[PDB]
């Protein structure tokens, strides 16, 4: 397992790094001060998740420590909804640099397909309560984000929760100049996406998987719902190899040629968690957890189904 992938744009992006969803603004710049410590080399990040000033007062220290070089890091952020009019795409990704006082990014993702009305909320609602969309389609947004590459601000541009047909739609648009090097999307054994992960790989698409341990902190979270880190079948594997369930869970759509970005602010977690290059699933292993599929989704946007672009109504 070599610890880093190939882009279509012609750089290494490491195939594990840490998420920052929910890591709250007091934890997370310890969480990655000490993730960069033990060998992380990949941020995840999001305007959206209301925490990049934190993320980018680690990244300066250990920077500035010479902990890490700028060239070995690799840092994603993502486009929010309110922002794909061709006007304010570079707005967005500044004041993300800004935030990460970072002068470039290398990966720049549209976070999803679907574009909503801009201002201050990030999910701006009718009086009946339904989300408010723009009229700008995801093909003028990827030019606004191929601009991005053109002025230097981002080395890499990608997409996020795109289907299958979202993916083509921009594979197929006119006068394309950069492809997605990225389609960041959920995957774990019980959303193992083997349609739109084989569609992005054979486009030469790097598929990232998010929530690859079930995001057992998601606010709507149910009782009820299935648990991949209490799944006795995921703890036999990991129990036959010395491992944590979390580790397989990792290790997993690492053996799929996916990059995977599990989020924790504990310290002896984000350790745990690095330490999946001592250890191979066999192939019997890889069939056996993608045959827990059960199309079952952290992510659903629930809050959007009438989206004309809301990606989840297509089987992929
Ligand atoms: N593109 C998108 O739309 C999108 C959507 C969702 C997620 N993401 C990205 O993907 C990242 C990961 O997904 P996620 O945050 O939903 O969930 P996740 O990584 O599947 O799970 C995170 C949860 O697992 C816990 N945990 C971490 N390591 C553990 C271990 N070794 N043992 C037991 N529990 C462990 C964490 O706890 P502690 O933190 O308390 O340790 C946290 O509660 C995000 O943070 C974000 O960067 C992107
Ligand atoms: N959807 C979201 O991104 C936030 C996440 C979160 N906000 C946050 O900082 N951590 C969270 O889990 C949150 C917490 C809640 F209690 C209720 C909604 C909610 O939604």
């Amino acid at each position: 397992m070599a610890s880093r992938i190939l882009l279509n744009n012609g750089a290494k992006m490491p195939i594990l790094g840490l998420g920052t969803w929910k890591s709250p603004p007091g934890q997370v710049t310890e969480a990655v001060k000490v993730a960069i410590d033990v060998g992380y080399r990949h941020i995840d990040c999001a305007h959206v998740y209301q925490n990049e000033n934190e993320v980018g007062v680690a990244i300066q220290e250990k920077l500035r420590e010479q902990v890490v070089k700028r060239e070995e890091l690799f840092i994603v952020s993502k486009l929010w909804c309110t922002y794909h009019e061709k006007g304010l795409v570079k707005g967005a990704c500044q004041k993300t640099l800004s935030d990460l006082k970072l002068d470039y990014l290398d990966l720049y993702l549209i976070h999803w397909p679907t574009g909503f009305k801009p201002g201050k909320e990030f999910f701006p609602l009718d009086e009946s309560g339904n989300v408010v969309p723009s009229d700008t389609n995801i093909l003028d947004t990827w030019a606004a984000m191929e601009e991005l590459v053109d002025e230097g601000l981002v080395k890499a541009i990608g997409i996020s929760n795109f289907n299958h047909l979202q993916v083509e739609m921009i594979l197929n648009k006119p006068g394309l100049k950069y492809k997605p090097a990225v389609n960041q999307i959920e995957c774990h054994p019980y959303l193992t996406q083997e349609k739109l992960i084989q569609y992005c790989q054979s486009k030469g698409i790097v598929v990232t998987a998010y929530s690859p341990l079930g995001s057992p902190d998601r606010p709507w979270a149910k009782p009820e719902d299935p648990s991949l880190l209490e799944d006795p079948r995921i703890k036999a594997i990991a129990a036959k190899h010395n491992k944590t369930t979390a580790q397989v869970l990792i290790r997993f759509p690492m053996q799929r040629n996916l990059v995977v970005i599990p989020k924790s602010v504990t310290p002896e977690r984000i350790a745990e968690n690095f330490k999946v290059f001592d250890f191979e699933l066999s192939s019997q292993d890889m069939t056996t957890l993608l045959s827990y599929n059960r199309n079952w989704r952290v992510c659903a946007l629930l809050s959007c189904t009438s989206h004309k672009d809301y990606p989840f109504h297509e089987e992929f």
